[PDB]
């Protein structure tokens, strides 16, 4: 699996969840965090099979962009394990 | 070594660090997130040596567990460099 | 290309911040977390060419440091793929 880092404008992030949303992802961690005097920017971190990675990463960028400077920047990473704590069960 | 991120419910954080503690683990780094209308979460990061990864995991999974929706997911990550500030050492 | 995460004291942000420009480095996100009774940091997230990771932990190193406690880490992550939201070119 690959987590996807998308650093965004905040107010396109309930975009960015309806458009994932619509192609079956819907479980994501989100931060505030500062982008760089700096902007609010919000941090959308989801963890998704490889096979989906492109769709993501392709609806996160038709979605989130608007043209125009700030637009962000999506970094995706290899991830070792992944386990859910409800029932010791590990990757996905 | 790897990076561990448990995203958990808040009042889970003391459990966990207890229990770490108990392993010998101590150094974490807490974010407070969102969870997905959300739920806030904490995002606990520790960096640990690859022999207790899965020392940590089952102690995160045992403590932060409430046979419930909502315990939260462990992602485990390689890193490929540590370095100390203070001293520039690299790795551990 | 890497990712660096370094967890500091927060008055230590515009030293950082302004060394790194220095190397030519001014693209970063930050982040208000808890470091562990919590102190508060911040932790600084930059995405830079293999080339010039050593520059920039050498120059976190020096310029973060206070030769005492607490000065924190730098964790060095690898990045599969980079893509800008505004053009969706991939990788830098
Ligand atoms: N090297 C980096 N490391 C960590 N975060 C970064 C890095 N570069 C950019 N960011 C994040 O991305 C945000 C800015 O995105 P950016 O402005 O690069 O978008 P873009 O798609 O390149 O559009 P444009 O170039 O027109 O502004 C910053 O606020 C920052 O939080
Ligand atoms: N794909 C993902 N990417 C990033 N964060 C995620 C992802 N999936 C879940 N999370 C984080 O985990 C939290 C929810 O955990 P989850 O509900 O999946 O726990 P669980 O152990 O699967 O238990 P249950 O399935 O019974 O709810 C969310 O609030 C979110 O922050
Ligand atoms: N294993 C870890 N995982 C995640 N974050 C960590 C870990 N260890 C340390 N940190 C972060 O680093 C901060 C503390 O850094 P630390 O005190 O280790 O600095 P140092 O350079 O080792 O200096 P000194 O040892 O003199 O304190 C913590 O507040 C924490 O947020
Ligand atoms: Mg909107
Ligand atoms: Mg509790
Ligand atoms: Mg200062």
């Amino acid at each position: 699996m690959k987590k996807i880092d998308a650093i965004i404008k905040p107010f396109k992030l309930d975009d960015v969840r309806e458009a994932l949303a619509e192609v079956g992802i819907t479980g994501m961690t989100v931060t505030e965090v500062k982008g760089f005097d700096f902007l609010p920017k919000v941090k959308i971190e989801i963890v998704v099979p490889d096979d989906i990675v492109d769709t993501c990463v392709d609806t996160i960028i038709r979605t989130a962009q608007t043209g125009k400077i700030g637009d962000g920047k999506i970094f995706v990473f290899d991830v070792a394990r992944v386990i859910r704590i409800r029932t010791g069960e590990e990757d996905d």
